[PDB]
């Protein structure tokens, strides 16, 4: 039913798009390169000829940009088409930024609504995926029907740096857990064995720690000598020892502050402190 | 059937005590401390007097000790007692210490198969189970149906450093994971979200990267996202700024336009 208006139409937006389309919604498109929506124009989308245009369709208008100085490259000229408008945020980018959108928006008649989405684009659509969204609750509401076609809407409260914060903490996990499996195909060659080879062992070991939240003696001391044994093996092979070093870090420093015996948990009183 | 001596009765040796006893195996034990041999004994263990007698029992020794300064500690006032043994070391080190003890033993007539036991203990004896082994092929298949009682035996090839190195892989991956999920619990209570409100979602987390199992300088940006944000909420760095420096060092190679695995290279 409601129509709306998106706006970028990277790989992200496009699959928002035509997800807003399967659903039966008028879909309005801006984006700097018109050739990018000749497809999703032939499914029904309409292509506004500016900015203002696509502001002006639609109370809800929703942004899948790069990040927030891409947004403020497009919004900052046309600020006087923002009143009564709900911009749904989709950008990433840090809690400050989204605190400080919101308050820009509102300076200029608008609402804003941060959403962190948690899955890459051909997700989209699909019944198990999620958004983080932060912002006024009553704006959520009026909106959260049209926002649910993307993907479950999950409302995390009413500051709009909440959404960012959970995306950023899932990409902390995503992108350190990433280096640490490419960490370990590295080591791999550097003794002998054939990325290929290792693969599908590197691809099980990233279970592991999924499986150990699921269920889960607990001592610091224990990991500390573990992951000395780990800085080692990486040391002796001659590949980087940034990540296993930053690792050793911060065990080092729980035993420092007397945590030996301590839980695994005590590790996040050190990393509450620089 | 094949007769079986366990050095090392940690929790893990325990376990493959009760096992091998479970499965009609005479097992002969040693520990430096000898009280934690009790209950095994009760079940039909025999404790031997001295580590020599442990070796003289049998062919097959299987060591389950802290680490290899633990292995040495033990089997150093007893070197002329190895001959013609097999060691099964199932004590995680690293591979280099694996390598170097590989050689050792053989000075003194031993043969050795690293082990990398991938389960907790209560999970010996069990289906889902498995260990890393390397050394040489011909020792590895003559006890292969003995240590098929602990564990599925995963054979990785002849150099003595791989089980090892299989192991140490794993527990890259898990520590480092492992932090990065309190990494984000201590984001969150920066940011007035308690820890047990945001637990479930870290926890889903986790998954993300084997469902997910591009660009370069799309990652790094994202990276540098994460690096201001833990900055902006007070609380430690030096996780993420190791991630970000890892992802500068790409860019700096001229790996932007590149895929993500370009990064093994820089890991190199
Ligand atoms: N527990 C687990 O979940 C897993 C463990 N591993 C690995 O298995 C091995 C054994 O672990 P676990 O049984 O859990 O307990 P530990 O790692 O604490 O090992 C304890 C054993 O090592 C002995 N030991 C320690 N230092 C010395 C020394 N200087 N001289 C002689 N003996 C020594 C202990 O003797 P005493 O009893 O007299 O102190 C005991 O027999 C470790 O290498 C560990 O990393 C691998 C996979 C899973």
């Amino acid at each position: 039913k409601q129509s709306v208006t998106v706006i970028g139409l990277g790989p992200m937006g496009q699959a928002m798009v035509n997800t807003f389309l399967d659903n039966g919604h008028e879909v309005t498109v801006w984006n700097r390169t018109a050739s990018k929506a000749e497809a999703l124009v032939a499914r029904g989308a309409v292509l506004a000829p500016t900015v203002e245009d696509a502001l002006s369709a639609n109370e809800l208008i929703v942004l899948s940009l790069t990040d927030y100085d891409a947004v403020y490259a497009i919004l900052e000229p046309v600020t006087g088409s923002l009143s009564g408008k709900v911009i749904a945020n989709l950008s990433s980018d840090t809690p400050d930024k989204a605190r400080e959108a919101a308050k820009w928006a509102a300076k200029h008649g608008a609402k804003h609504l941060t959403g962190g989405v948690q899955v890459p684009p051909p997700l989209i659509g699909k019944p198990e995926s999620s958004t983080y969204y932060s912002g006024p609750k009553d704006v959520f509401d009026a909106h959260e029907d049209t926002l649910k076609v993307l993907t479950n809407a999950d409302y995390r409260g009413e500051d709009a740096g909440l959404a960012a914060m959970y995306y950023q903490a899932q990409m902390t996990i995503f992108w350190t857990t990433m280096l640490s499996y490419y960490q370990t195909l590295a080591l791999g060659q550097a003794n002998g064995v054939s990325a290929k080879e290792l693969l599908p062992y590197a691809t099980m070991m990233t279970s592991m720690m999924p499986h150990f939240l699921e269920l889960y003696v607990d001592r610091l001391a224990m990991g500390a000598a573990s992951v000395d044994h780990v800085l080692h093996t990486h040391q002796d092979a001659g590949v980087s020892t940034v990540l296993p070093a930053a690792v050793a870090e911060i065990f080092k420093a729980g035993m420092e502050k007397g945590f030996a015996e301590n839980s695994f948990s005590s590790l996040i009183e050190v990393l509450k402190k620089p």
